C-alpha cells in the first residue's frame, strides 16, 4: 500500500495486454459495482481517498504488470511480498487466479472501509527494530521490518504523533505515511478478522500449495513448515494483515547477482531495496509516479533487464507485424561487425 498516485497506468492502456488485463479485472470485479478502468480514468484526486479503490486499482495494476512480464516469458525465481502485495505475489507464482486475487483486494478494502474503528496512524522511524521496539510506547508497535537502517511504526494516532514528535527532539527519521487514517498490522486490525475471515472464505474455494519461489512476509522464517504458510488460504490473508510485515528478512535470502523487479505503480521500496539488499543485485523499477508517459518507463526497464543478461523479447507487448516483411526493408547484413 502507501503507491498509489492520480491517474496511475493510464500509459500502460495503450498495450492490449495491459488492456485487456484491466478489462478482466473489471469484468471480475463488476458485481460490487467497482469498474477498475473507470476508477484509473476519474480525474478526480478523490478516486484516491476510499481505500476500497486504492487496493482494488493498485492490485490490479500489479496482476496486469505481471500478465506483461510473463508474456514475454520471464518466469520468476522468487517472490517478495510488502503488506498488501501477497495476493499480487500469489497471483504471481501462480497460487492465485486473477478473479480470485482480485475479489480478495476488493474484499480486504471493503472490511476494513466496514471497520469505521478509531484513527490510528503509523509512521516510519529511523530507529532500529530491536531498539525501537523496547522504545515503543504501550499500545505503539513496529508497523513494517523495512529495513536495518529504516522501520515504520504503526499504532494509534495519539500514542504515535507523541512519540514521532519525542523522536524528532532526538533527531531520528521521522515521517508519516499516507496510511487512509488506519493504522495497520496492529491490534486494532484484529477487529476486522472474522468478518474478514469469513468472506474470503466465501471467496477463495480451492486452496493450492505454495511454492519455494514465494518467501512469505507474514510468517517467520522458521515456522515456513505451517499450515498456513504452505497454502493460501483465508488464514493466510488474515496473518498478512495482521502481523508486522518482515520485508527485510526476505532479503537476506536474496542471493548475489540478482535481478530485482520492482511490480507497483511507483517505485517506493527502492531505497529499501537498494540498503537492504546485497550491492550485487540491481533493481529496476518498471514504473514512476507522475511520469510523462510510463510506457518509456517500461521499456526502460525492459531494457536493463536485457542489459543483465535476462533476456526478454519486447516483441510480444506490441501487436504482431505480418511476414513476408514489406519490399524494400532495410538490409540488416552489412550492420554485424566482428
Amino acid at each position: 500500500m502507501g503507491t498509489q498516485w492520480r491517474g496511475m497506468g493510464l500509459s500502460l492502456m495503450r498495450l492490449d495486454r495491459f488492456r485487456d488485463s484491466i478489462l478482466r479485472s473489471d469484468e471480475a470485479v463488476k458485481p460490487f459495482g467497482l469498474k477498475v478502468s473507470q476508477l484509473l480514468l476519474s480525474t478526480d484526486e478523490s478516486t484516491f481517498d476510499d481505500i476500497v479503490h486504492s487496493f482494488v486499482s493498485l492490485t490490479a495494476i500489479q496482476i496486469g504488470l505481471i500478465d506483461l512480464l510473463s508474456c514475454m516469458g520471464l518466469r520468476p525465481d522468487g517472490i517478495v511480498g510488502h503488506s498488501l502485495g501477497e495476493v499480487a505475489c500469489g497471483y504471481a507464482d501462480g497460487c492465485l487466479s486473477q478473479e480470485e486475487a482480485v475479489l480478495a483486494a476488493y474484499w480486504r478494502g471493503q472490511c476494513i472501509k466496514e471497520a469505521h474503528l478509531p484513527p490510528g496512524a503509523m509512521a516510519a522511524v529511523g530507529l532500529s527494530w530491536e531498539e525501537c521496539k523496547q522504545r515503543c510506547p504501550p499500545g505503539v508497535v513496529p508497523a513494517c521490518h523495512n529495513s536495518k537502517d529504516t522501520v515504520t511504526i504503526s499504532g494509534p494516532q495519539a500514542p504515535v504523533f507523541e512519540f514521532v514528535e519525542q523522536l524528532r527532539k532526538e533527531g531520528v527519521f521521522a515521517k508519516e505515511v499516507r496510511t487512509g487514517g488506519m493504522a495497520f498490522h496492529s491490534y486494532f486490525m484484529e477487529a476486522i478478522a472474522p468478518p474478514l475471515l469469513q468472506e474470503l472464505k466465501k471467496v477463495i474455494r480451492e486452496p493450492k500449495p505454495r511454492s519455494a519461489r514465494w518467501l512469505s512476509t507474514s510468517i517467520p522464517e522458521a515456522q515456513w513448515h505451517s499450515s498456513l504458510a504452505r497454502t493460501s488460504s483465508a488464514e493466510y490473508n488474515v496473518n498478512n494483515l495482521v502481523s508486522p510485515v518482515l520485508f527485510q528478512e526476505a532479503l537476506w535470502h536474496v542471493p548475489e547477482h540478482a535481478v530485482v523487479l520492482e511490480i507497483a505503480p511507483h517505485a517506493l521500496l527502492q531505497a529499501v531495496l537498494k540498503r537492504g539488499l546485497k550491492p550485487s543485485c540491481t533493481i529496476i523499477p518498471l514504473m514512476k509516479k507522475d511520469h510523462r508517459d510510463n510506457l518509456e518507463f517500461f521499456l526502460a526497464g525492459i531494457g536493463r533487464l536485457h542489459l543483465s543478461g535476462i533476456d526478454a523479447n519486447p516483441n510480444a507487448l506490441f501487436p504482431p507485424v505480418e511476414f513476408p516483411a514489406p519490399r524494400g526493408t532495410p538490409l540488416i547484413s552489412p550492420l554485424i561487425k566482428w
